[PDB]
């Protein structure tokens, strides 16, 4: 494991600092220790210990700077020094001091000339969920996340480059972006900025990351709102002030949706960060996407569902006529017990009433490529992929067509199912029993396959345990189960409550019967209402919340996907743009609000 | 009864302080009475009370130093006197000083030259639910619990061993750990530590008590976290701080399963203690048991589950084959009502499928009586009773095998629900789903029994009611119940709407059905509602934290059992010794934190 190498090796270092006197006297900071340990003795000054560290090192690690000074002023070389471990691999003197916020050390360690520019690619420093931190790879990253304001400027004064990105890219502003204090965060994100090159061009609040994401848009996907509303000052414009009114011009630029996917609204609807999701609740996106759904969002929606509707009540108009014959088979050869009158015509006969069947089947075969091709290249979605699903079952129909097999009806029978139970995804949006579908929606697709285990094994023994009562019963008086699969069969309906109940009173029943499903009715009747409760966590008010907030998102998911695919002929561009206007060429949204 | 004894007792003191002149005048403090009836008036200054007690003793229940005192220079000896009754067999007048905390007095007695190894040994001062306080039985206990530090050293002045146990085998510090105050008890329990040898072997923190535990251990079955907390940060060390990280190394002797049985996570799973399950939760023992889980824990669990599906779905496939014959017994002899194919077959011919037969057979029963063996030799199991009385029932149904009883199902059918309802164990852990299946095991195992008693009575009334009527009725139309026990049964899946009740219309009802059962659906329905209502009072938010915190418990509570019954060649130990390291042979782990 890596967990435990890194406890393994904080462990083994402590040996050696036990072991190597002079890095026990530079922990203890043992000052008179470290004169008779090089003075007067000469040991190995460049002793490295079990993390590649040095004297000076282990002098920081503990803020020791009498320690320090001794070991910098019988050996300056020493300060250059960086850790030479794979956990620690780069980390210099001056890392441990600024983490540490030594000011006198860090002031103390750039006098003696120390690199400003030390890359800190150590295991450790990853940006990892193993790594309790991450504040990056250079020295003035380290400063900016401490908070240290004054270590932040020594180290500038001293030729800090704030455009210096990590192994990720991130500049010394994306980092403080993933910080926890983000009250004391901004200050320190204007401390960086005012050591810019000034020109209005090549800014650091534009140097995109190296999954393609500056500053400000890296706070939006990761839904850091302290930095986005601090952000959003320098990009929205105050028009005028008349009395309570205020009608500011937020620019939109990185908001909207300009590029193919560089665009802020696009990566909080496809991030997996449940936090994101209040981004768009801030006023500059808010009243946007609010105008984006009203016109032009929720009708194309309601078209595309109005088709559907129709697509679908066509597509089963089709099933309830299909072809027929009175059973060309024989008789009932396999078993007495069968109800069967075939219904497989081959020959495109029939003219009168069949020509119309084919225009139905047509457009349901066309319909259904139609939503392949439209799907050929979760969130707020899933019911449809059960679509995508279900128009596959239809050419695997039209594969049973033309073939007259006998399970022309199962492809068939899966398929209008899906199709008529997907039209409550537009359920969606349109009015408050959205939100119902998506507490259905996070309950199927969510705990339904692992609730059903535990009710398949309750079911499993009394289901099994009727079957060898009733397997020694004549069938023909109560038969509800005769077979294994027709056993565990009537015993599920009975763990619902949809039969009732093996009562046959001409005869008389086993001796365990009754004693089996008199356990067996208090076991299930104790299982329902148990699962009710369980309910009840999701009923106080955060939930009720919840199962909103994530809604109206399911509605800006739908939202921008129908735009990124649906000609731009229809549905103009949110704002008005700038040009014919005293404006930078942006497009730009007005909105006014009232204060108290 | 105990109880009034000494309600009696207490109201019997009072008659004599009242009757005795002295003993008055030693609780109503009178000074110049004391004088007159004692240097005038040579009374028996030896007065005993009703409670074996004497003039200074009573002088010292009510604070009355000026009594104490005329009662002391006219006679010293009462300072050496014991209480000599059963409820106070051995207190002596520097108990009342002490626990009044009169340090004028204590001070006064000491000068007198009074005990300070005198044991209360009386029935009042036993550790009982009936006794409301518990503070020991020397002196020095008696100090440190109600916090007199003055009085703590004053005593110890005098010379008092912090080491003397009672009889219970407790030190000034275990006494300490059974206290409400426990925030002031740390800083007593600090003071009577102080006092020590000094010497790091024979230390007072290591005395155990004679159930064998320190007082370290001893907080921790009783769940007292402050002292918890306290006892904590004298065993644990700290490598060093980065910043905001501070990599902490626990001790972890006590606290892992090093012992047999001396170990702490041994005691909380096994102890009726509820509170003891949240020393847990505290960070030297959260993340140790949270690494003994995710790995070796839970993989371990599922192979047993695996096994244990696969054993059963075997010993279930045993049973849907078993021997078979069209009924050797002539016809239907007994009642016309007969549905028999009896399915005995003495004989082991059927060579050819039944040899697989014998296979799962040989199976099933050497799989139970290993489940015996393992088990030859409540919190969070229940269900694993069952697997035992199943694997006996399966030897039963191995002695009804090889003698052909008609029972030969009974046992069987029996056996395959317990082992198939017995896999809703291993939900336990696993995912979330494990609180609810708890929540039935607290349901089922818990109120059922009581509850079904109320079910039986209303039951009783209204299915013996239903036979009365139809008695009368000839059986063959609308026979729902025809003997006692078919009326207590018709009506029990009635009770809970499993059967379209006596519905018959080509014939006439009785009269009283109508009145009977429209009573009995209004009553079976009000029944079931305000039992859905009942079990809202485990529906606010502690509860549902209450089955989570518990379900975590019985998660470790699982999790220990694995590892003191398998073996050691697997499951490593957890933390990294402290051999060729620089500690003390010991094992520890790191625990790194970042604070805000
Ligand atoms: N492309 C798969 C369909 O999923 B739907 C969907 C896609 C992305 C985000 C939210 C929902 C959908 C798309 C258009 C109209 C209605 C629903
Ligand atoms: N020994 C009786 C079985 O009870 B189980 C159990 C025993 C102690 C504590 C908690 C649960 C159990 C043991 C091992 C695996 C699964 C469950
Ligand atoms: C062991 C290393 N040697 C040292 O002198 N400091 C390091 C320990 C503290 C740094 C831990 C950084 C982290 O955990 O992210
Ligand atoms: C009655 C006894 N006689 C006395 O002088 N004090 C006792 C009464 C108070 C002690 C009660 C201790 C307890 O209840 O635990
Ligand atoms: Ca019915």
């Amino acid at each position: 494991s890596w967990a435990q190498s890194r406890d393994e090796q904080n462990l083994l270092q402590q040996k050696r600092i036990w072991e190597s006197p002079l890095l026990l006297a530079a922990k203890e900071n043992n000052v008179q220790a470290l004169y008779k340990l090089l003075k007067f003795e000469g040991c190995e000054v460049h002793q490295k210990g079990a993390m590649g560290e040095t004297a000076l090192h282990i002098a920081a690690l503990y803020d020791n700077n009498e320690a320090a000074q001794v070991l910098m002023e019988a050996a300056p070389e020493l300060v250059f020094e960086p850790m030479t471990s794979e956990l620690y691999e780069g980390q210099t003197a001056l890392h441990i001091a600024v983490i540490n916020q030594n000011v006198n050390l860090v002031r103390a360690l750039l006098a003696r000339g120390a690199s400003v520019s030390a890359r800190a690619t150590g295991s450790v420093f990853h940006y990892r969920p193993h790594n309790l931190i991450y504040y990056g790879e250079h020295p003035l990253s380290f400063a900016a996340c401490v908070g240290s304001e004054e270590i932040v400027r020594l180290l500038i004064e001293h030729g800090a480059d704030i455009r210096a990105q990590d192994s990720l890219g991130n500049t010394v502003l994306h980092i403080l972006i993933l910080q926890p204090n983000k009250t004391f965060a901004c200050q320190m994100y204007n401390l960086l900025l005012s050591y810019d090159g000034g020109d209005h061009l090549k800014s650091l609040e534009l140097v995109p990351n190296n999954q393609g994401l500056t500053p400000f848009k890296l706070a939006g996907v990761e839904g850091n709102i302290v930095m986005f509303q601090h952000l959003m000052q320098k990009r929205k414009h105050i028009q005028w002030t008349y009395g309570p009114l205020t009608s500011t011009l937020y620019d939109l630029t990185e908001i909207d949706s300009s590029g193919d996917d560089q665009s802020l609204l696009e990566l909080i609807v496809t991030t997996k960060k449940r936090e994101a999701r209040q981004i768009l609740d801030q006023t500059p996106v808010k009243e946007l996407v609010s105008l984006k759904w009203k016109r032009y969002g929720r009708p194309y929606f309601c078209v595309l569902g109005a088709i559907y509707v129709l697509y679908i009540i066509c597509f089963t108009m089709c099933c309830v006529y299909r072809p027929l014959k009175p059973r060309i088979t024989n008789r009932t050869n396999p078993r007495d017990n069968t109800l069967l009158q075939q219904k497989l015509l081959q020959e495109a006969y029939v003219t009168p009433k069949d020509d119309l069947r084919l225009v139905g089947e047509l457009v349901s075969i066309v319909g259904a490529v139609i939503i392949l091709l439209v799907e050929i290249p979760i969130l707020g979605g899933p019911f449809h992929v059960i679509i995508v699903t279900y128009a596959f079952m239809v050419l695997v129909t039209m594969v049973m067509r033309l073939t007259n097999s006998d399970g022309e009806v199962v492809p068939m029978s899966f398929a209008l199912v899906l199709g008529w139970c997907n039209v409550m995804a537009f359920a969606r949006g349109f009015q408050m029993l959205g939100p119902f579908t998506i507490m259905i929606q996070k309950m199927i697709f969510g705990d339904l396959m692992r609730f059903c285990w535990l009710m398949a094994v309750v079911i499993l023994g009394f289901a099994s345990a009727f079957y060898i009562i009733f397997q020694t019963e004549d069938p023909d008086e109560l038969g509800h189960f005769y077979d294994y699969p027709m056993a565990l069969f009537s015993t599920f309906e009975l763990f619902l409550t949809i039969i009732d109940g093996p009562a046959n009173y001409d005869v008389d029943l086993p001796f365990m019967y009754s004693i089996t499903y008199a356990a067996f009715a208090i076991i299930a009747t104790l299982l329902m209402l148990n699962l009710l409760i369980a309910m009840m966590g999701d009923t106080h008010w955060r939930v009720a919340h919840e199962r909103d907030e994530l809604w109206r998102a399911q509605v800006v998911a739908t939202t921008v996907m129908l735009e990124r695919k649906l000609p731009r002929c229809l549905w103009p561009r949110s704002g008005i743009c700038g040009r014919e206007y005293g404006l930078g060429d942006r497009w730009f949204l007005r909105v006014e609000d009232r204060q108290d």
